[PDB]
């Protein structure tokens, strides 16, 4: 579980927000792209795997699962690419509830930035620092450090 | 020291690579931008502080130290913005040797990517995963986890 991430793609303002969630902690990373393509997804995964120890990724749809650019980045970065088929049925609503929470945060900071991408990074910041009692940013560091030790 | 980062800016292929180094571990994050501006610097710091607990940033020059967009992002994200004056003189050479190493990594992967930004992210990955036998990615997670507890 310490190396498992789920990809998630949601829309806002006619743009796409790509999200990776660290499943055990709830910690997220996200970026605004003009559209989800294999290339953007591959590049986002290379960034993430250079920052955290990403062992397995549950892809968000079957086009990214199939994409040869995505499989090439997974290969390069050492990542097991898996489907994201929610065999535990809890998954669909969990992803939906996160997207709803993210967009709520985004609407709360929205007026503080001209560009969507700034608002999205503010929301990532607020989501990861929120105490729930540790934050997601705390949990992921504790999970992975425990795993190393 | 677990919340201190140093910003660093280096050039390659007529482009700018902005780097943030976690001083205690050597772990880095980097991005390619067309030019260093306050706005780009501010946005890079907002991204970094949503991912790691950034308490203190030593800015890479006095224009970013002065930049009101940069000070606004530091304020938003709770970061103490400091100068990067190497009061310890070993600082200049250490930053230079890191730039040289990053650029060596980059030339080793350069072939494998059309765009500079991809090669930069491959180099961030290789740099953070290198053992020499803990890696930088391991050290930063141990340092910060030790600090939470
Ligand atoms: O805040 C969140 O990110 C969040 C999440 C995030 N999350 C976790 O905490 C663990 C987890 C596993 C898988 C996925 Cl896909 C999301 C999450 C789930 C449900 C929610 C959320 O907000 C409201 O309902
Ligand atoms: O590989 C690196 O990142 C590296 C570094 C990085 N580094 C550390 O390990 C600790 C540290 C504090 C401050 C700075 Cl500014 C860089 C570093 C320093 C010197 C080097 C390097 O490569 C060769 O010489």
């Amino acid at each position: 579980s310490p190396g498992i991430w789920q990809l998630d793609c949601t829309h806002l303002e006619g743009k796409v927000i790509l999200v990776a969630v660290h499943v055990a902690s709830g910690y997220i990373e996200a970026e605004v792209i003009p559209a989800e393509t294999g290339q953007e997804t591959a590049y986002f995964l290379l960034k993430l795997a250079g920052r955290w120890p990403v062992k397995t990724v549950h892809t968000d749809n079957g086009s990214n699962f199939t994409s040869t650019t995505v499989k090439a980045a997974c290969w390069w970065a050492g990542i097991k690419q898996e489907d994201g088929i929610p065999y535990n049925p809890q998954s669909q609503g969990v992803i939906e509830s996160m997207n709803k929470e993210l967009k709520k945060i985004i609407g709360q900071v929205r007026d503080q930035a001209e560009h969507l991408k700034t608002a999205v990074q503010m929301a990532v910041f607020i989501h990861n620092h929120k105490r729930k009692g540790y934050s997601a940013g705390e949990r992921i560091v504790d999970i992975i450090a425990t795993d190393i030790q």
